[PDB]
């Protein structure tokens, strides 16, 4: 049921960095456990990952620096609502 | 002596809020803003590939609150850096910035908050969801429509339904267009505001000034207006503030020849202005357009009103005229406006009239009937008819009463509003466009065509527009007693 999204404007995409968005009522403790579970599952497959930030206050989830190869795995993690590849914003 | 843009937002009769800015670094010592801007210097910027670095943010803090060239002179501001020296940021950095604002509020609650987001990226599900969460928490978000001469619905945060999205106009009330760049437009734009040749604080020196252009400058004018409207009336919900910004704007001053043909009608022809006074009850309505249904032979379009607004009418439109009308239907204890496409496509729009009516409304429906056509009425005493809708299944063809074609279902929006007086104004001519307008002081609640082939109908401010390939435009006009 979890889906993946990337920016439609190809030069603005930032592959390698993803915002993992969890289901509405996910507690911060669960977001941290899901980020650690991703890191351990990735390590067992030979992938290095970096949890840059854990979100709470607006939306539950986290920001992860990792190879896109791990996306099918990350989409299977518990509480995952969707995953978005990072993208650029500009002064207007 | 007065910058043109400050005169432009001054209305024809005239006499506690914090503004958060998510932009580049700023020159907090500038005389325009010194002592009134708190630099949090929360930093989340991508690597670059000081007067140049702080140019954008310093000019915008000046547009909002500058002592001499600001909209809301002396307003308190807080700035967060999310854009690098070249004005580039990330969606993730923007999310962290928005989250930091929410955390700051939880730790030290203050009064109403206006968040100015003078930036844009491509449509982002996560950035729009974060704007939604922050608005649901009670914060007002004002965003730049974008400078890409494109539909603002394709950019974020511009496309987030819960924000106020602002387009840019010049001294001639024309959309700003500078080369390959120019203001964004479309149904996701709430209104326009001065966005060309805007004088403001220059970070080159503490007393220096520079003229800049963009939807960022346009959005800073609306953030300044919103901060002042919220200071005078701090209980305003977001829906009440958006309705007031629309109501107090200069109407039909933008030449829409500049926009692509299909975008002209969808784009609000509004230039922001301050209200004539700081502060009985009046009827506020606005038009909400859905996204296009698609090409599908069975395609439908859905238009809904923002939280704490009432849907008073529903119309539909198709450039080809190949449609099966529309219907008002209850969903999650709220009325929605659903429009149906027909065989030959290419799709349709559902157009709702969304009003502030704190009154009990309902839908009265009659299925197809008979030479007398299909009819339904608000039978109950003290009830006002606010809108008529009609839909048909078949591929091809009195006061408080709606009339439809014999092969079509008819829907009536019926409201128990004792403080409201309503009249139905009709205008029929034997023509590609027929219009009928409510008189001054009256608010258009409903717009429809009398049941030869019409493309559709839509309300433009307080004018009902009926487009055809006689033909009668029918307007329902209401006012507070
Ligand atoms: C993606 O669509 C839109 C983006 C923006 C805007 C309007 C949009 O149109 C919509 C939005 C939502 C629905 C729905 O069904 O919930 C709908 F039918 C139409 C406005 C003009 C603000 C506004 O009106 N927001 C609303 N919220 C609720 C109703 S209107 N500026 C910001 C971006």
């Amino acid at each position: 049921t979890a889906t993946f999204h990337r920016c439609a404007k190809d030069p603005w995409r930032l592959p390698g960095t993803y915002v993992v968005v969890l289901k509405e009522e996910t507690h911060l403790s669960q977001s941290e456990r899901t980020a650690r579970r991703l890191q351990a599952q990735a390590a067992r497959r030979g992938y290095l990952t970096k949890i840059l930030h854990v979100f709470h206050g607006l939306l539950p989830g986290f920001l992860v620096k990792m190879s896109g190869d791990l996306l099918e795995l990350a989409l299977k993690l518990p509480h995952v609502d969707y995953i978005e590849e990072d993208s650029s914003v500009f002064a207007q």
